[PDB]
């Protein structure tokens, strides 16, 4: 069967198609990429931009696989993405957990008073408990009286939610399900070997860094900041006196996380606006621009997980990252990220990346394909 997945990005949008095999693997058949205009902080901006944006990527991707695409999985983040965890119970008729006992006591779960600015999009039922017999994760046909669950929500602004979905449908396609993006990129990066000791997965990429905190196997917390990579190209931008177009060019390639990772030989060339000379620039002092927004992004990173640590410690739940914190996204390729993350991260630091992709491996490398392989996990399960 054909499978896709749709990665609205604040800078780059990623169409990815796949194919569905016995032992449950996702062979992908076609890729698409197209840079996103009108799009910030996760949300859009202009909606005739992402409009054609995200149909210039699904084009090229449905010609890359020979089959038309029809409903796709598309990912959404933002600073209105919560994580709550609630908990439910309900009786379990005939002595032998059915599928509509488990579905009322997850009804139970998620019944809670939201709102209407908000909607969730992501129900996770973690750990069951049939009878004092907790810690049992799919409780089909045991017997028992009742049973207890501990559900995950994971909600999210309404009206963020209908733009990004009009501008999937203004483009023929229908949405199936609405991932977020730091669940799917932590589902394709990291291993279930990394998920028993505990992990933290963070997406930083143009408009938002997504975080996710894993402490077992499960997803313990869910935040997300709209500071990201195009908040430090502005830094360059200002400090420079440069157009964030020039200034993204030599971010990408001249750009370093650590000043003390850069040799004082190294020089960059800034433009100028208007019509003057370029001068040339120390690619040290370039890094000392890029070096203080990058700990603050991490220093947000970091009292995140203190306030959870806490939160699990001091309530009888695995609690330590033993495997340390994962970075992915875009932003997470710029030189000098797991010196930068090991000096304000206690723990160790890693750069992740899709793997385990089947075919099609010179366009899935590098780690700004996570979100778009995230989603093509999710949607194997079916
Ligand atoms: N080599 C690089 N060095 C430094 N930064 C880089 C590099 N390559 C890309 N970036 C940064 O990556 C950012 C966007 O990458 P990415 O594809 O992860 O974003 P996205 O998925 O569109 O965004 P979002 O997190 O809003 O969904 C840009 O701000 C850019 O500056
Ligand atoms: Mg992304």
């Amino acid at each position: 069967n054909i499978i896709v997945g749709l990665d609205i990005g604040t800078a780059t949008v990623s169409a990815l198609v796949g194919e569905v095999l016995p032992d449950g693997q996702v062979n992908i058949i076609g890729a698409g990429s197209s840079p996103s205009r009108g799009m910030d902080k996760g949300g859009v901006n202009d909606l005739e931009s992402v409009v054609k944006s995200v149909q210039r990527a699904v084009d090229q991707a449905e010609l890359m696989a020979e089959c038309q695409i029809s409903s796709v999985f598309i990912s959404l983040s933002g600073k209105h993405i919560a994580s709550r965890i609630e908990k439910g119970m309900g009786t379990i008729s005939e002595e032998e957990v059915s599928q509509d006992d488990m579905d009322r006591a997850i009804h139970t779960a998620k019944s809670i008073k939201i709102g209407d600015e908000q909607r969730i999009l992501h129900v996770i039922p973690q750990e069951f408990t049939i009878d004092y017999q907790e810690g049992i994760k799919n409780p089909l046909g045991l017997s028992g009286v009742r049973m207890e669950v501990s559900v995950h929500l994971i909600s999210c602004h309404n009206d963020m939610a209908r733009n990004i979905i009009k501008a999937v449908e203004r483009c023929g396609l229908k949405v199936e399900q609405l991932v977020f993006s730091g669940l799917a990129s932590s589902n394709a990066v990291i291993t279930e070997d990394e998920r028993e000791l505990g992990v933290c997965v963070v997406d930083i990429g143009a408009g938002t860094m997504d975080i996710s905190i894993w402490t077992g196997g499960a997803l313990r917390h869910t935040e997300v900041f709209s500071y990201a990579g195009n908040a430090v190209t502005s830094d360059i931008a200002f400090a420079f006196g440069t157009p964030l177009s020039d200034a993204e060019e030599i971010k990408v390639k001249y750009g370093c996380a650590l000043s003390e990772l850069v040799s004082k030989d190294d020089t960059v060339n800034v433009p100028s606006v208007g019509g003057r000379p370029s001068r040339s620039l120390q690619r040290q002092t370039l890094a000392e621009v890029i070096e203080p927004r990058y700990t603050e992004l991490m220093g947000l990173v970091n009292q995140t997980i203190d306030n959870v640590q806490a939160k699990l410690r001091e309530n009888g739940v695995k609690h330590h990252l033993a495997a340390g914190v994962v970075l992915t996204g875009g932003a997470a390729q710029i030189e000098g990220v797991v010196e930068c993350a090991e000096r304000v991260f206690r723990n160790q630091v890693r750069v992740g990346k899709p793997l385990e992709v089947s075919g099609l491996t010179d366009y899935v490398k590098e780690p700004y394909h996570s979100t778009a392989v995230g989603l093509l996990h999710y949607a194997r399960d079916s």
